[PDB]
């Protein structure tokens, strides 16, 4: 037993991380088969930060303006193309460490591991969720751009996030590995701010099911609720609406614990009303929302 | 910016994990050079585990009684011996993935990364502290035994923990890699409990420094204090005593924020007495004690391996 913020083993991603330099700018790239992926803003200079014309700045570059370093080795860039906000540098060596991989665009509430990297070297691994406002609450210093987020269900590495920038509230914005931003963000230093964030209701419920699996029952009650009455209460605490999809997804955790999804919804309503009364659930005095139903089943069974 | 519970990258350690089977028991082994390390309790049956004679059980075994699998490849065991509570299975082949490594024994309050594994397959990685009561608050299911805990210092992996057992309260006990238990525990099915735990004072103060560095500053105040006065408050709240050595180790963070440790201790004195008055610090309602000063300095300065 026990319950922890648990990241995927980072080794398969570690073997893909390289340093990309262009002009005076250095960040991380992701080396898969014969392609290095990195944020396109690497090609930006000081004045190219507000209104960069990426197609104009790129056509001015030769392959040899791009310095790609895998550990001590320099890779030879033989080709450059842009897809959305991601630069793809073709190189003359396929990465011998390339794992089984795919690119997946995730939805708000999904979790993933982040391999924070500086100068193409890994610093740490941790868990994040895509917030409802399409940001992530990461840990990222200058030079971390090109760090990626991933899942590793069943030997295949699913790349779902590449880090581009920090917003003024200290949260992080980035793209899928096809270069499309999560949320309404753009790779320009024009004033941008995340929408008001909300709590990922379905994840909070999954975590209370985790608490019950680990032998805690103090917060349960003899009440139930309609889905509609639950949503009318929850949204007064800035909780995401719970959908019939969210109810379906919790069916397996409902079956394992024998507590109906809407019974657990009643427990959450009361928790929101009462707080914890000096108690903790799985070592938190707050309601945790960065574990999905899938995460709880992976870790508890 | 941002501040997260952050494990070391686990790649160097993933390439060392194998499956070890003896009779009906499978668990994990650590393959370094030409030796596989695992818990000695792999040699026991249910019946053995109530009062095991490890000497006696071990001599009865032979090399071919130990099935060691690295991926889809059997390793040949050419020797077996025991060091304290760890079994050492000498194999015919050195791990070509062996990293630069030491075996290190850590102090309570020190943190490390756990690579939870099942059937020799790495499953997840998380940060832990060795609690003052010598337990770790892990996340382990059946077949997790032989999972290991480590730090990285430059390119050298320091292995500090091997998983042996779960105590009745859901917390975890194991050994260093020389097979010495952390805490007053033994590898037998008998009655064992975690001592009452205490809070790691120097780590809480490190995490307050991380909060200030990330612009969470509400708990700061005009007051200062002394070790003696603070330590009477600490003792009252089941907090480890703060030594002069801890103040020196916080020196860097105290500098970089212009809060002196006894200035911060005055902040912490007030939180224990008053609570958080409905607030959070770095998205926690609790006083987090599983980040060391080194953890905070490294994460906030982007140190790389
Ligand atoms: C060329 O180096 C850079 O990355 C720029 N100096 C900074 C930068 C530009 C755009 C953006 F969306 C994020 C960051
Ligand atoms: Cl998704
Ligand atoms: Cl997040």
């Amino acid at each position: 037993s026990g319950f922890r913020k648990m990241a995927f083993p980072s080794g398969k991603v570690e073997g893909c991380m390289v340093q990309v330099t262009c002009g005076t700018t250095t960040l991380n790239g992701l080396w898969l088969d014969d392609v290095v992926y990195c944020p396109r803003h690497v090609i930006c200079t000081s004045e190219d930060m507000l209104n960069p014309n990426y197609e104009d700045l790129l056509i001015r570059k030769s392959n040899h303006n791009f310095l790609v370093q895998a550990g001590n080795v320099q890779l030879r860039v033989i080709g450059h193309s842009m897809q959305n906000c991601v630069l793809k540098l073709k190189v003359d060596t396929a990465n011998p460490k390339t794992p089984k991989y795919k690119f997946v665009r995730i939805q708000p509430g999904q979790t993933f591991s982040v391999l924070a990297c500086y100068n193409g070297s890994p610093s740490g691994v941790y868990q994040c969720a895509m917030r409802p406002n399409f940001t992530i609450k990461g840990s990222f210093l200058n030079g971390s751009c090109g760090s990626v987020g991933f899942n590793i269900d069943y030997d295949c590495v699913s790349f779902c996030y590449m880090h581009h920038m920090e917003l003024p509230t200290g949260v992080h914005a980035g793209t899928d590995l096809e270069g499309n931003f999560y949320g309404p963000f753009v790779d320009r230093q024009t004033a941008q701010a995340a929408g008001t964030d909300t709590t990922i209701t379905v994840n909070v419920l999954a975590w209370l099911y985790a608490a019950v699996i680990n032998g805690d029952r103090w917060f349960l009650n003899r009440f139930t609720t309609t889905l509609n009455d639950f949503n009318l209460v929850a949204m007064k605490y800035n909780y995401e609406p719970l959908t019939q999809d969210h109810v379906d997804i919790l069916g397996p955790l409902s079956a394992q614990t024998g507590i109906a999804v809407l019974d657990m919804c009643a427990s959450l309503k009361e928790l929101l009303q009462n707080g914890m009364n000096g108690r903790t659930i799985l070592g938190s005095a707050l309601l945790e929302d960065e574990f999905t139903p899938f995460d709880v089943v992976r870790q508890c069974s």
